[PDB]
C-alpha cells in the first residue's frame, strides 16, 4: 500500500 516504496 501507499505506493512502491520509493515515497512510502
Amino acid at each position: 500500500f501507499x505506493x512502491s516504496x520509493a515515497l512510502l
